[PDB]
This record gives structure tokens, sequence and C-alpha cells, in this order.
């Protein structure tokens, strides 16, 4: 029996499986329990450490996916399906996955920990795009990913109550990080060099761990892909979370203790049935149960915390894809569809703005329309369509990212920023969506290295470059190859020069200012506007 | 009579005139200067509408410029040419309603298209007798009949106690209208065609031309109009009835004064006493603000210019409108701390923020914030060169470029034929510093063709350029189209339309067609800012 597949952690023995990567084998250990199944009276409660087990626990397969809403917009279309659960749903879902080189690392290896996105309402560490074997095989990394509770199960909160304190889904992530500290050395991983990375809601989780003191002793560097703790969707106020929780309890037929108790008796799918019914306005890029400003996990709003934090010893890599907003238009904005070029009228554009910026007053919405209209072609359908995408991307991702990068840089952090501009040759969404939210992931994880995936040879070469930036950053806090000259170099993002790089098929190009003019509108003017109005 | 030049004697409705034979570079022209067109608006007539001049006897000598209307004289840079060239070059007087005529020599034997010039100077200053308004070159080279008139400015022209008989306001505009009527009646005696009259003017002169378009009684006195760097809409060209009354009673109080009693007391004040308090009645510390300007009286102006342009019918109107490259730079040295003609005026962020409040004096804190956010360069938010230029652009865009863009857009959409330009050439002889670029008012010397005078020290290219511009203006006056029908080879000047927003660059190089009159920024000024103000 393969001793490379046998490992002992604090809770007992594990049997892993030998997997094939194109360049060689890797050792994978999938479905490792890191917490007691958060079921029955455990629902909505913070996780508890997993009890020791007897014998050898079989970690050769992905465990269940946390209970969550499942997308049905385009039934059986690869573009949407690729994000849907690829295992059985269950509230018993608190398991993590570890990939390492085979044989396992001779000396302690830097650890990358992935945190998936999915708007805090969905996602799983088992998706094909999160496959860790490429990074493990090629860069000899130790890769870890966890499941964390999403939707009402992970983030339903009655702020101040003992039984539904909020943010338990982020506590799930934190326990997994504690697990890595306690156990990763047994896999050949270095607990003294841990890099968090995640995309969308995953990036925002990474950011919340930056901003939450108890998480800080569990990682050394961070990567935020297309997401931030700050911004309009990633957090809610205690007042608003309380509101949403008691509205959901009203819809399902339900003193905080009494209320939470009746919710605990509800079958999972009954809660999920009403997930989308509690949002205050018709919107897109807005999610019902997300992290809450509790005054505990988050001592203040992420805006306040990034504005005042001390980020001296801290390295961060942050970025965005070319078209953050395009994907979301087809999920609520009339006139948009994956099946046509979605050329919209001016009317549709104004209507669209109230949906993409749901919190906006008439006057603020007016300001947005007037800023994004191309007044040389105010009525041009192509311009109006692309502008609609840009409003959503900018408001939700690009400008929150520019704001974080800027505050981090000014307050002592080492920051590297990018924009990702390559569109996959295999993409099944329309051309008008360009490079949509989430389609850089498969390249960072190295999927193009698999011949059967039908990526182009240039895309393979490109994925390898990306894997190097990311693992080199994990190793050192600097994505630049250490013994390679001529590139040119990826420079740190600073407040003075605001340098970032474009990631694409051509060599790194250095640009200055991350939508500087347009993000000043979003981050400097709009707040002053709604502040009074 | 008897031994006079028979080509310099002419009769008009009021009597006989003797003009003078003037030398221009390419030959002689006839000038008739200092023709009275109204009764001297003096004494009991101060503040009153002008009365047509009563016939005189004998031959009136029309060989020299008459008095300049009483006005505030600029003392910012004593003895500096850049400021002096705009100051009164004849004695100041309330007896000042005279006009000038230039024609070819001998006078045209067939009826010639007429150009009428209205000077600017913020409605507080100006004179038709300044060097840069010399009609001799357009007369000689293009064969134009050129008229320019003096009109009352400042308090004498524009002090209004709206609703009163004795000071109804806008009398300076009524002066201009009277001259226009004079041209309709008398210009044929000079060989001018009264059925082809084109108005043109710059800054407040342009705003004036715009008021005549918007005021029905003037409409039958002209056929085409040119507005150079000014418009009747916008933030400086008019004041409400309420604001005019407020400024008038403050000034009265400042000199020690029922509207009849008040106006009567003002009529007893020395002209200079009124002028001395001109700038003391503006509501905020400002630049590109003038104390006494046309008022929305519900008479001359039946409503605000904004409402009138937005909703009027201009089907059979032909207009040429444009701006210079740096409308705002000139004004900064008259009020924005940190700006001088003697240094590079590299300012700090703080000076920019203070400057914006002065250059956009009617803006709330939030509106000001909006302005500062829009014009700030966020890659170089503290860079002094950028901030200097942005300050200039704030003032220029707010006061001229966007009101012009707004005017052109409404006129085009409402059936007018519109031609738009940006004038980008800086005179080789300009005495203002380089940082000011092509400042407000410095296209005028080219339109009038001063560079044709060798003694002025312009370049050969400037001479050729000036000739081109004279051709455009006179071609437009003649046909309502600045293009030469006998010259297809040269690039064409297309009309400005809402759909294509075309205009041309005027500089040393051939005509270049461009799209969008500062479209993105002007949307801010023209569409957003008003909506903000309604909140
Ligand atoms: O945002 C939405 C909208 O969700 C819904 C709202 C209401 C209803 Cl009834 C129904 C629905 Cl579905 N869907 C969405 C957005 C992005 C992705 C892709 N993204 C997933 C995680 C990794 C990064 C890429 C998938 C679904
Ligand atoms: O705007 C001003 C301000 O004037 C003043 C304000 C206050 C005081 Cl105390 C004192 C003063 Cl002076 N002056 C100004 C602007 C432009 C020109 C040039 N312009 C004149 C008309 C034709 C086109 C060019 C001359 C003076
Ligand atoms: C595109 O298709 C969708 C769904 O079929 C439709 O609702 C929309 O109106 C279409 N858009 C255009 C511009 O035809
Ligand atoms: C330019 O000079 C004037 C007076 O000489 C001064 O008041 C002003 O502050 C100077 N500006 C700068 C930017 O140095
Ligand atoms: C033109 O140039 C000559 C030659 O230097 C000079 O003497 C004359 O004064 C100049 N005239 C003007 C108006 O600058």
């Amino acid at each position: 029996e393969d001793p490379q597949l046998l490992v002992r952690v604090r809770g007992g023995q594990l049997r892993g499986i030998r997997l094939k990567a194109p360049g060689g084998p890797v050792s994978a250990f999938l479905g490792i329990p890191f917490a007691e199944p958060p079921v029955g009276s455990r629902r909505f409660m913070p996780p508890e450490p997993k009890r020791p087990w007897s014998g050898v626990l079989d970690a050769t397969t992905f465990q269940n996916v946390c209970y969550q809403y499942v997308d049905t917009l385009y039934p059986g279309f690869e573009g949407t399906e690729m994000w849907n659960p690829n295992r059985e749903l269950s509230e018993d879902c608190l398991y993590l996955n570890v990939w390492t080189p085979y044989p396992r690392p001779a000396s302690p290896t830097p650890v990358l920990i992935w945190i998936y996105g999915g708007g805090f309402y969905s996602g799983a560490a088992s998706l094909d795009v999160y496959d860790g074997r490429f990074l493990a095989q090629v860069e000899g990394a130790v890769l870890v990913s966890m499941n964390y509770r999403v939707g009402t199960f992970g983030f339903l909160a009655l702020p101040g109550s003992r039984e539904a304190p909020g943010n338990v889904g982020l506590l799930d992530q934190r326990l997994a990080l504690q697990w890595v500290q306690e156990n990763i050395a047994a896999f050949g991983g270095d607990p003294m060099s841990v890099t968090l990375f995640g995309e969308s809601a995953g990036a925002a989780s990474v950011g919340m761990h930056i901003l939450s003191l108890p998480s800080r002793s569990l990682f050394h560097r961070a990567v935020l892909q297309s997401g931030t703790p700050n911004g309009p969707w990633a957090t809610v106020s205690a007042g608003e979370a309380r509101r949403r929780a008691t509205l959901l309890a009203r819809l399902v037929g339900c003193n905080d203790t009494e209320l939470i108790a009746c919710l605990r008796t509800r079958p999972a799918q009954d809660l999920v049935d009403h997930e989308w019914h509690v949002l205050p306005q018709e919107s897109i890029f807005r999610f019902s149960f997300v992290p809450v400003v509790d005054g505990d996990f988050l001592s203040d709003t992420p805006e306040a915390l990034i504005n005042t934090g001390d980020f001296q010893d801290l390295q961060v890599l942050v970025g965005v894809v070319k078209d953050e907003g395009s994907y979301f238009l087809v999920y609520g904005v009339p006139g948009f569809s994956k099946d046509n070029e979605s050329l919209i009228s001016r009317a549709q554009f104004l209507a669209g703005v109230r949906i993409g910026v749901p919190q906006a007053s008439d006057l603020a919405a007016e300001a947005v329309v007037l800023h994004y209209t191309d007044w040389l072609h105010p009525e041009d359908p192509t311009h109006l369509r692309d502008a609609m995408s840009a409003v959503v991307g900018d408001h939700n991702v690009v400008c929150p990212v520019a704001q974080l990068a800027g505050r981090l840089a000014a307050q002592g952090a080492r920051v590297y920023a990018y924009i990702f501009e390559h569109r996959a040759s295999t993409l099944t969404w329309p051309l008008w969506m360009g490079v949509p939210h989430g389609y850089e992931i498969e390249f960072i994880f190295g999927l193009p290295l698999d011949p059967s995936l039908n990526y182009t040879t240039e895309e393979r070469i490109f994925a390898q470059r990306l894997m190097k930036y990311w693992t080199n950053f994990a190793r050192t806090g600097d994505p630049n190859d250490p013994r390679d000259s001529k590139s040119p170099q990826w420079p740190p993002y600073t407040t003075a020069a605001q340098q970032y790089v474009s990631l694409n098929l051509k060599p790194l190009e250095v640009r200055r200012g991350l939508r500087a003019q347009t993000c000043a509108f979003w981050n400097r003017f709009l707040p002053k506007l709604l502040s009074a109005t």
C-alpha cells in the first residue's frame, strides 16, 4: 500500500489517492473533515473542531457540496453549468482538500489556500476550474481548498443573538486555516508561509481575513481576484441582515431564540426557495445572505477598516478581468441575453442603471447615466450595451479594487495589481461579454496544460506564466521571477504612480491609473452625493 | 463744398456728412466716423431708451472717432500693451452714441453686403474705435461695407429697476437696435445693401448678437449672425429682474440714494461716481462676472435666453459660432490668487480649490466639489502645471465653450444652419505669457485682417491666414455659407448638426473637421449641473 498516500494528522490517519497530471503524478487528499457536521441544532452556529476518528479515513474523493441555490437560467449550457454543484448537496459539507507533489515535498513548501466565490450564496471546492493538481505538479506547490457554508446556512444572522450571530461561513474558512496551521506540515507544507487566494466572494473573504485580527496569525500573504471586502455587495449592516432574516422567517412560516428555533426545523430546500425574495430592491450583483458588520468578526465596516488599518508588514496581489460586469446583465437587465448581441436602446440603458445601481437615488442614477453615455454617440446601441456592462463592473469590482489597492498602498502594504485581458478560446458565452467575471481562474490553476481540454498552445504557455507569477508571489510576496532578467518587471502599485500590468498573450505591459477618472467619480463623488442629495 | 473730394460727401436721414479717405495696404477706403445716431443720452436721459438723433444742419465732419461711452478703465497692468489695447482710446463721455462706416473707395456701384460689428467687454467696457476693430481691411480687401456702433455700457447701459419707467434696463441693447435701424434706413447711401446685413461680435458683443436673434423687434434688422466666444445663454450674460433691482439699489445706496426718487437721485450723480462703485455690487467674489448686464425684463427678453433658445423657431436662421482654444486663461489674473502674467502661474491644489469657488461663484459646495472632481487629473492630482491649466479650463468651459456648445446644439436641432469653429492660432505678436495659450479676444485681430498691415510685424503665414479668415466671414455674410463656391479643392466647412457635431479648426494649417464640441465635459456643465442645482 502506497506510503505516500498515507498521512497522519491530529485527528487520525488519512488515505489519499495518486492522481495524474500531464507532467507526472500528484498526491491528492480529498474530503478531509475539518469540522463537526453543522447540522440540526448546529445550523447557523459557528463551526466546531472535528472529533478524532479511528482507523484510516478514506480521503480519495470530493465530499458533498454545501447546501445552496442552483442556477437555472440556461439549463444544460456549459457556460452556466460549470459553476453549479458537481457533487450531492448537503449541510454536512465541512471538508477541505489538499494537493501536493508526489512524492510529497522533501522540504517544507509554501502553501496556497484557495477560497471560492459564488456571491456567498453558492460555490464548491470540487469544481473542475479549482483543480489543484496542475499547480502542485508544475510549481511543486501545496494547494488547499475548503468548503464553507453559503447562503442562509453560512450567513443568516440575527445580530446579537447567541444562536445566529452571523458570519459563520467565514468562521468555517477560519477553522480550515487553523487546520492548515496544525496539520499541513504533515503533508510537507510550510505553515509559516501561507498564501490565501480567492475570486469574487472568495476574494472578498480573503479581504475580510485581512481585516479580522484573529485570522491574521493564520496567513502571510493574500491574493484578491475580482473582489473586495469593501464595496456595495460584500457586507451588510446588522440592521439590514436582521431585516432579511426575519423576512425569510416570515416567508417560511416563522424573541430571537424562538425565531431561530423554528428556522432550524425547516428542510434545507425550503430556506433556499426564498433566498432571492428578501432583497430590498430589484438588482443584479446583489446577494441576500453575506457577511455582516457584527462588530465582532468585523469590528467596523470594511470601508472604515481599510481607511484606518495598519498594513505595514503585508503583501497583496489584486486585479480584475477586462469585463467585470458583462456576465451579470443577463441575470436581470431587460434586453440582455447570451443568445443575441444584446443591442439596447437608451431607454433600456436608463432602466438598466436602476438595477445595476439599486441603492442609487434618482439624482445619483442620473449622474451615472450622464457619466457613461458617450455624448458623441448617445444613442448608439453598441456603446449603450458596453456602457451598461461597464457600469456594473466598475461599481461592483473595478473601483472597489482601486479603492482597496490605494488604501493598502498608502498604509504600508506591498501591492501588485493587474488587469486580465485574455479571453479563453473555449469560452461558450457570446463575444459581446468579452472577458467575463471569473474566466481568469482556469488559467491561474493551469487547466490549459491538459491537452484534452482543447486550449491553444499559446494559452498553455500563458497559463504557465500565470502559475509562475502566482506561486512566485506565494514564495516571496513578489510575483517576479527571481533569476530572470528582462521582462520587463511587474512593478508594485503605489499611490504616486499607480502602476499595474496587463496579463495577456503578449509580454507584461505596465500601465498607470486603474480607471482613475471614473473611479474618482465612484469613490469620491457619489458618496458625497447620496450623503446629502 | 467745391474743392472737397466728391467721393467723400454723402447725405443720410439726419443731414450731410463729410468722410475721410483712408490708406489701407492695398489701396484707399472711405471712412465715415462719428456719425451720431441718437440724441445724447445725457442729463434727464441717463438710463433712458435712446431717442433717434434729430436732423442737423450743414455738413457734419465725420472724419474722426467720437467719444467712448463712460466706463471703468482697467488698471491691472499699467502701461502693458496686453491690457492697454482694450482701454478707451478717445475721451470718455455720456455723449457717445455714434457709429462708424467703412466702404470701398470709390463707393460700391452695386449694393454690397453689410457687416455690423458689436464690441465686447463684459457689458461694462468697450469701444467701436479700438485698433483691432479697424474696418479698413475688410472694406478694401473684401469690398465689405462695415459698420460699428458705440452703445452704452455699465450702469448707463444696463442699470435697471425692472418695471419702472425711468430705468427699464437693457437700454444699451436698445442703442444697438437703433444703430441697426439706422443701417436699414441710411446704408444704401453708402452703397450698402440693407437687405443683406450680417451681425458679428465677440464676448459680450456675441451675447448681444444672440439677444437680437432672441428679440423679435431686432429680427427684421438682420439676416445672418456670427457669435465669437460669447452667447446670450450662460452664467454671465444676463441677470433676473430680482438680481438687477438688487444690484441697482445697492449702487444707489453706495452713492447715497419709490423708484422715481431713487432714479432721479442717481441722475444727479457725476458719471465717475457711478463707475467707481461698479465692481462693489457683485454678490460673490468672482471672475467672469459683470455688475450691469442685460436683464430678463419680459420685454426685450420675453423670457430667459435658455428658455428662448430651447423652444424657439430658427428655421430660417444662419449662424456662425466659435471659440478660441483657451477661453479662460485671461480671466484668471483678474481675481484667482496664484495667477500672474509675470510668472508661469504654477499653482497648488489648495489654490485650485479656492480658484474654483471664484471661477464658479454661483456653485454650492457640492457643485464645486463636482467641478473639482471632474477637472482633477487623478494620476497627477497635485501637479501644478495640470492644475493651472485645469483652472483655466474650468473658467473657459463654464463661461464660453459650453454655453456655445449648448447654443449650437439647440439652434441646429431647431432648424438653424450653424457653422462652428475653434480658433487655435496664437499671434506671433501676443504680449501675454505662453501659459495663456490662445486667450479670449485674440482671434479678432485676424478676422479684421490686421496682419495685412506690414508695420504690425506679423508673419507672412499670418498674413495669408488672416486673408483666409476674412474670406470665410465675408463669404458667410454674402451667402450664409463660409465656403467658397469657386474653390472645391480646399477642404469644406460642413454645418454643425446634432447627429454629427462637426466643427473646424482655424489655424495655420488647412481646415480640419472635428467632432463633438467638448461633448463629454459640456454634458457635465449642461445636463448634470442644472439637475444638481435642482436639489
Ligand atoms: O449573480 C447571479 C444572479 O443570481 C440569481 C438571482 C435571482 C434568481 Cl431568481 C436566480 C439567480 Cl441564479 N448569478 C451568477 C453570477 C455569476 C456566476 C459566475 N461566477 C460564479 C462563482 C465564481 C465566479 C464566476 C454564476 C451565477
Ligand atoms: O474680466 C475682467 C475683470 O475686470 C475687473 C474686475 C475688478 C476690478 Cl477691481 C477691476 C477690473 Cl479691470 N477684465 C477683463 C477681461 C477681458 C479683457 C479683454 N476682452 C475685452 C473685450 C474684448 C475681448 C477681450 C479685458 C479686461
Ligand atoms: C435578445 O434576446 C432576448 C431573449 O430571447 C430578448 O428578450 C431581447 O429582446 C433580444 N434583444 C434584441 C436586441 O433583439
Ligand atoms: C506669480 O507672481 C505674482 C506677483 O509677482 C504672485 O502674487 C503669484 O503668487 C505668483 N504665482 C506663482 C505660482 O508663483
Ligand atoms: C516692427 O519691427 C521693427 C524692426 O525691429 C521695429 O523697429 C518696430 O518697432 C516693430 N513694430 C512693432 C509695432 O512692434
